[PDB]
């Protein structure tokens, strides 16, 4: 108890044993405090789940974040935003971690808490059912960085259940130590597109949501956070059209209106722009929409400005 990551790992390696966390053990206490999850979960380490597990494959990026049967929409919308700033990402995720080298069933991450970087140590046991992850997972079957990161943040809040509610800005600050700002869309001035654009390039993280006071006909989900991942202008039919790119951390459901993946007027654009906008018909959870529709549908915009 109360020992550093550094030592603890070395200890486990020399005793040739896999770490088990005393303070956040693989049982029902770490899962919930009040309400029980109905299906009985099995705890399993990633080597027990698949043949060749890996920490990170071909970069830690936003496609590695897919929500499970947990309602931590806010947290993921922030991790996804964070992968848009790689150098910032490596402060949170120590990069020298592996399943093929010096593996001792122990991993660790860093969060910004009360004005300082703090380290979190965890065992690699993860909740599963039918030998597959129940909570956040990567879209690549062998990636476990995101599943582990979630677990660490769950420990920080005492349980997985404790994540069920929250605001994205809380996670953004926990990853950056920056200062959060909110805009209510109507009270946002006319130059908001420009404000968003300045924020993105500065490397600041941006989330948004549609107030709760597919889910909607139009492909959007209410009271569920989205990551803002791009802003651009395209010349279309002789006029320049302002666009906004968003990502649903569900990675499964997107906007079906104008500028969506399967929109037919994509035909009136040149390869360059399309290539530049990385346009792809992929049910990845990411999509473009017009600035006008964005402002029309969304009600809250949050920015965490870097410190
Ligand atoms: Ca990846
Ligand atoms: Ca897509």
């Amino acid at each position: 108890k109360e020992k550093t990551f550094e030592q603890l790992h070395k200890k486990c390696l020399e005793k040739k044993v896999l770490y088990v966390d005393p303070e956040f053990p693989p049982d029902e206490t770490s899962l919930f405090y009040s309400q029980k999850f109905p299906i009985q979960f099995v705890w399993k380490r990633p080597p027990e789940i698949c043949e060749n597990p890996r920490f990170i494959i071909d970069g830690a990026n936003r496609t590695d974040i897919c929500q499970g049967e947990l309602g931590d929409c806010w947290f993921l919308a922030a991790i996804a935003c964070l992968t848009l700033n790689q150098h910032l990402l490596f402060r949170v995720i120590p990069h020298d971690q592996s399943f093929i080298e010096n593996y001792a069933g122990i991993f660790h991450f860093q969060f910004w808490r009360y004005g300082e970087w703090v380290d979190v140590v965890i065992d690699d046991c993860l909740p599963t059912y039918n030998n597959q992850l129940v909570f956040t997972k990567s879209n690549h079957r062998n990636e476990f960085w995101s599943a582990l990161l979630e677990k660490a943040y769950a420990k920080l809040h005492g349980s997985y259940e404790a994540l069920k509610g929250g605001n994205t800005t809380e996670a953004m600050e926990d990853f950056t130590g920056g200062v959060a700002e909110f805009f209510e869309i109507r009270d946002a001035p006319s130059d908001m597109y420009k404000i968003m654009k300045k924020a993105i390039e500065r490397g600041s993280l941006m989330g948004c949501s549609i107030d709760d006071g597919t889910r909607m006909a139009c492909g959007l989900v209410r009271g569920h956070a989205y990551s803002v991942t791009g802003l651009d202008e395209v010349p279309f039919k002789g006029e320049k059209v302002k666009l906004v790119r968003l990502r649903n951390p569900w990675g499964q459901v997107e906007w079906n209106g104008s500028w969506s993946d399967r929109w037919k007027d994509w035909s009136f654009v040149d390869k360059d722009e399309k290539a530049r906008l990385q346009h792809q018909v992929t049910e990845d959870g990411e999509f473009w929409m017009s600035y006008e529709d964005f402002i029309y549908h969304f009600t809250k915009l949050e920015i965490c400005n870097l410190t």
